[PDB]
DNA sequence: AAAAAGACTAATCTGTCTATCTAT
DNA sequence: ATAGATAGACAGATTAGTCTTTTT
């Protein structure tokens, strides 16, 4: 009759992790159901549609990346331009160099469900949201033409299936 | 028990342009013919089942995205490195500006089906083929540390929901050093 | 015989939604 | 009565193999 938030972020976290593990289109609902020790009626007492739940997750992924992102960038010196750099390629690496991986959970979200203009705003939101927090650190030294380079280059190494990825030391070589 | 290779096309191409716009889980095969305007028994006789249908639609896929890539690079100047990078550059910006983009064929057939091994090669073998091709244009090395950045901001011009696409200027600059 | 159109079916699998059945 | 499990059940679609009729 009201889902427990106990309860209601079990169903989140484990379609979650199955929709990282596989794709929209495989698991279904009865599969989140059973792995989440859940009964099927008590979930629509807090997600009435499957697209409501699918925009939901969505939601907590793009805030869980923000705030993934938004910490490791704090962790490095004001003036060390270069930790920042560092850092932000190891975000997107840490993402792209995992065994599985088949594309960010975001990526499949625009992919799948075309029909939604806010699942497709809720990631471009994000993706701008992700140079702009990149570009608020170093504003003093890189410039906007090599800015775009840089985060466009990142942007290919989320591309699942990708062959010949820019090292750090090519990176390296790009801030001088 | 054999099929017109004419009627095969058909069928093929019109589900490529049902899978750009709408992706693979969306469009049926059962709408694959209704749109076809084919008959549901003629699917089966050339195709056995419908993964080997999708197998067979990204190898015509590739070969497409080959001889367009082919062709734009050789038809410039012979040694304008520079027009090659430009036409290289606004391939990828043509692809991402296209209406209804949600993401390459390529990568909805990777994310979209993971457990074929053999769809996660065949475009590793392109996008492996698309960096050497535009390194032997370039007469460039295929290990310049600029040329890998130079592709991979391409392919995020691909990326779905990108922002902040580089200006030709911006590519220019790199390759100017 | 060859190909090509026409539904059958059947075995399957979901999306919600009903109908209780408790323990609390 | 709240909360949460535990089921079938309406209603669609669905992929693959069957059967019929037909034109070349």
């Amino acid at each position: 009759f009201t889902l427990s938030d106990e309860k209601r972020n079990h169903i989140l976290t484990t379609a979650l992790n199955l929709f990282d593990q596989f794709g929209f289109q495989h698991i279904s609902i009865m599969r989140i159901i059973t792995e989440a020790k859940i009964a099927k009626q008590s979930f629509y007492m807090a997600f009435p549609s499957k697209d409501s739940f699918i925009i939901e997750c969505l939601d907590m992924e793009i805030n869980r990346l923000k705030q993934s992102l938004s910490n490791l960038l704090g962790q490095c010196g004001k003036d060390d331009h270069t930790s920042i750099l560092k850092s932000f390629y190891q975000w997107h690496v840490d993402l792209a160099y995992r065994e599985g991986y088949n594309g960010t959970l975001l990526t499949k979200a625009v992919i799948e469900y075309w029909n939604l203009p806010d699942i497709k705003m809720k990631v471009e939101d994000f993706n701008k949201w992700k140079y702009e927090i990149f570009a608020e650190y170093l504003a003093e030294e890189i410039n906007n033409a090599r800015l775009r380079i840089i985060v466009s280059a990142m942007n290919g190494i989320l591309l699942p299936a990708s062959t010949y990825l820019p090292t750090w030391e090519d990176i390296e070589s790009l801030y001088g």
